[PDB]
RNA sequence: UGGAGUGUGACAAUGGUGUUU
RNA sequence: CCAUUACACUCCA
């Protein structure tokens, strides 16, 4: 059917003002007509075929069009302001490059206007606006994929050795409470720099060529750079042609004082044309597609990761130079936009109190800005360690330094709040990287032959800087068909022992061997709404594409805390959004219809872990497209509703889908960038910033939470589009729960951007690549299934 | 693979390519 | 311009 309508606008925290990149764009007021396109001969050739329509319009603008300028979609559509006098006419025009093309224009149907005004979901107004913007793009700028751009909107910075910056925008048209908002966001991509060939080559090779003899390496570099670059001949001014470059010659010019400069394969191999260098010019249309060295990489990254003030100013400059007003298409079409950034008055939620073990000189810690250290504190649950062995997989690290690091980690784990028994069961012996299977069963079975059945609890395994499938084999045979827990580190970290490194790996180990580390005061004192009254299992999900498209699910496993997330991973058909593996019913001869999947074998785990069935499910889906919400919301919910009625009949708790999307471009900036509204360090809105006002989907329920601190660049807010709910969650309730929950992250001592339930699913679906060998994945041994093996 | 954040295209392969110099 | 069969930077106590 439909989704869950928005219940209201919540109120919490300290209200403030944040400005975003959403330029208001009023829909036009003139009638629009749709005319089909039919061209013979029929070939795709989209760029060339658009020129056919352009020439047709230019030739017949007064004869038949009536001085009105049509809007051309390209592939199969065409739009016009008003109605043209004719209804069907045929004309033939030819591309200037020879086979003439005949085109017929006819009227088929017309969705005139106000198909989204009544909505504020027929996307006809959005589609027409997108078509108009794309026509403007193809008319004025040079498109490269979807983020088209051109210079003179900013001074083109020189990346180096003949490259150019050419910053530009990546717009989209999206319905919003404002009404048909425009979404200018800037993306940068290097382009090739026009220049006289002499100095161009001189700066490309770093030295002048006239004063030095030619060399093989210079020729290789020149041909690699110039393979595919367009060139314009300036030898004859009257005649100019778009001569393509096929390669570099291997013959001197003697076959213009530059005698030693070889010519080029002008045209192609069949047309052997050889001409000197200084009688030509470089065309700027093409884009650099080859590799960029790690000098130009840094030079370009300095531009695309500007501070948010420098980004909002650039975004505001893009439109003020785009000049949508006094533009022929808008004037003849009626489209009008604004030129100032959208202003909203969203509010900053407060950071939640966190409580630690009764020991330590402080049992409480509130995240000051959004990040807090574990100094002077201790974890809630410390899991004791009795048996553990260290295997070294490198030659640089010796028996002294490896054991020293391994003991420093143990001391750090002791001081962080768990027992770590030193003096390993089997001493390190620096196994060879090649005999991986032999070493990894030798270490496991030496204990069984020595300690009499005391299975290893933590097999430490230092590995070299470059994996080379060593990580894959190690942490594949270390959990498949051989149950174990590994905490592999890097050689470049063992020598550089740092307190932060040790105290952040200790946290992972403690949460990795069956325990928990931090918990909110509210969830343990029973004050979080809708989470602490009946048992809530906050799921997660993810689908990663690369070869089966593996997918993961992670659940919750306890009442007072929501910190432990054990989950399952599987494989299905290739490259599809929805996951068909949630509920599977194979046929059993002796039994009936055996029910499996993840949302059965993961609820059974919850029952075994806490003692009682869960009476509220929050499936918290992640990583889905913006247009196929419906199919996911259908299948991923029908699978749950059919699986829950299989373990025990008449049991269906209220689910609450919340799809999370981070791959969007709607930034948020603090209103006053000259005060402490930002984080006063690497400017950005304060960690925690819910924007549900004036930038959302008007008849739906979503928010642009920004719960993560911004270390560098502009923080990209997460878009928790809460699709379907049956808990009657308060709109402030979801915002408070989601901001308050992303502070219980295991590996970190910070607040993640996308929250742990939808972030663990991205790790469990990423680790299974190494396990992979429709083909079934190797079984995960029961030894590590309830214990978080990834985070 | 200590971890968070945000940055980018196959940092790279082979062959082929009409209106002339 | 057609056909073939994935990396860095920043920051942490
Ligand atoms: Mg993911």
């Amino acid at each position: 059917s439909n989704f869950a309508p928005r219940p209201g606008f919540g109120t919490l925290g300290t209200k403030c003002i944040v400005k975003a990149n959403h330029f208001l764009a009023d829909l036009p007021t003139k009638d629009l007509n749709q005319y089909d396109v039919t061209i013979t001969p029929e070939v795709s050739s989209k760029s060339v075929n658009r020129a056919i329509i352009a020439e047709l319009v230019r030739l017949y603008k007064e004869s038949d069009l009536g001085r009105r300028l049509p809007a051309y979609d390209g592939r199969k559509s065409l739009y016009t302001a008003g109605e043209l006098p004719f209804t069907w006419k045929e004309f033939s025009v030819k591309i200037v490059d020879e086979r003439s093309y005949k085109v017929a224009i006819k009227f088929v149907a017309r969705a005139n206007m106000h198909h989204l005004g009544e909505f504020l979901c027929p996307q006809e107004a959005v589609q027409i606006l997108d078509i108009v913007l794309r026509e403007l793009s193809v008319k004025r700028f040079c498109p490269v994929g979807r983020s088209f751009f051109s210079p003179d909107i900013k001074t083109p910075q020189r990346l180096g050795e003949g490259l150019e910056s050419w910053c530009g925008f990546y717009q989209s048209i999206r319905p919003t409470q404002m009404g048909l908002s425009l979404n200018i966001d800037m993306a940068s991509a290097a382009f090739i720099e026009p220049l006289p060939v002499i100095e161009f080559v001189a700066q490309l090779l770093g030295k002048d060529v006239l004063s030095k003899p030619l060399s093989d390496s210079d020729r290789v570099k020149i041909k690699k750079g110039l393979r595919g670059v367009k060139v314009e001949v300036t030898h004859r001014a009257n005649v100019r042609r778009k001569y393509r470059v096929a390669g570099l010659t291997t013959q001197p010019t003697r076959e213009i004082q530059h005698t030693h400069l070889p010519c080029l394969q002008v045209g192609n191999q069949k047309k052997a044309s050889y001409l000197p260098m200084e009688a030509c010019k470089i065309v700027e249309g093409q884009r650099y597609t080859k590799r960029l060295n790690e000098k130009q990489i840094t030079a370009l990254l300095k531009v695309t990761c500007q501070r948010p003030r420098d980004r909002e100013n650039d975004i505001l400059r893009t439109v003020q130079h785009n000049a949508y007003d006094q533009d022929p298409y808008a004037k003849e079409f009626g489209m009008n936009i604004s030129e100032k950034l959208a202003s909203v008055e969203a509010r900053i939620l407060p950071a939640p109190w966190l409580k630690y073990h009764e020991n330590g000189k402080e049992k409480d810690c509130l995240p000051q800005v959004g990040q807090w250290n574990m100094m002077n504190k201790k974890m809630i649950n410390g899991m004791t360690v009795s048996r553990w062995a260290c295997v070294n997989f490198s030659r640089s690290v010796q028996e002294n330094v490896a054991r020293g690091f391994c003991n420093e980690l143990g001391q750090m784990c002791e001081v962080s709040g768990m027992e770590f028994n030193p003096e390993p069961v089997i001493p390190i012996y620096s196994a060879r990287p090649d005999q991986v299977e032999k070493a990894l069963k030798h270490v496991y079975h030496t204990s069984m032959n020595k300690t009499k059945g005391k299975e290893l609890e933590l097999l430490l395994a230092i590995l070299p800087d470059n994996n080379g499938s060593l990580y894959g084999d190690l942490k594949r045979i270390c959990e498949t068909e051989l149950g174990l827990i590994s905490q592999c580190c890097l050689t470049k970290h063992v020598f550089k022992i740092s307190k932060q490194y040790l105290a952040n790996v200790s946290l992972k180990i403690n949460v990795k061997m069956g325990g928990r580390n931090t918990v909110l005061v509210d969830a343990i004192s029973c004050r979080i709404p809708l989470v602490s009254d009946i048992p809530t299992i906050i799921f997660g999900a993810d689908v990663t594409h690369p070869s089966p498209s593996i997918a993961a699910v992670v659940a919750s496993q306890d009442w007072p805390e929501v910190t432990k997330y054990a989950g399952l991973v599987c494989a299905q058909a290739h490259r599809q959004e929805l996951i068909q593996d949630l509920y599977k019913t194979w046929q059993d001869p002796v039994r009936g219809t055996v029910s499996g999947g993840m949302i059965r074998d993961l609820l059974i785990s919850f029952r075994k872990a806490t003692g009682q069935k869960p009476l509220r499910i929050i499936f918290y889906r992640a990583g889905v497209s913006e247009g196929q919400f419906y199919q996911v919301l259908l299948y991923e919910l029908d699978a749950i509703r059919k699986a829950c009625a299989s373990l025990e009949p008449n049991y269906q708790p209220p689910v609450t889908f919340i799809v999370v999307q981070k791959r969007h471009h709607t930034r948020l900036f603090a209103n006053n960038h000259r005060d402490k509204n930002s984080t006063d360090r690497s400017g950005n809105i304060l960690p925690g910033t819910v924007v549900d006002t004036k930038i959302c989907h008007p008849t739906e329920f979503d928010f642009y939470l920004c719960s993560h601190a911004g270390i560098q660049g502009t923080s990209r807010p997460a878009h928790y589009h809460v699709l379907w709910d049956e808990n009657n969650f308060t709109a402030d309730g979801i915002q408070s729960l989601t901001n308050n929950l992303c502070y219980t992250y295991a590996r970190c001592t910070r607040s993640v951007s996308i929250v742990p339930p939808a972030y663990y699913a991205h790790l469990a679906a990423f680790r299974a690549r190494f396990y992979l060998e429709v083909k079934p994945l190797p079984a995960l041994k029961e030894n590590v299934k309830r214990v978080m093996f990834y985070c």
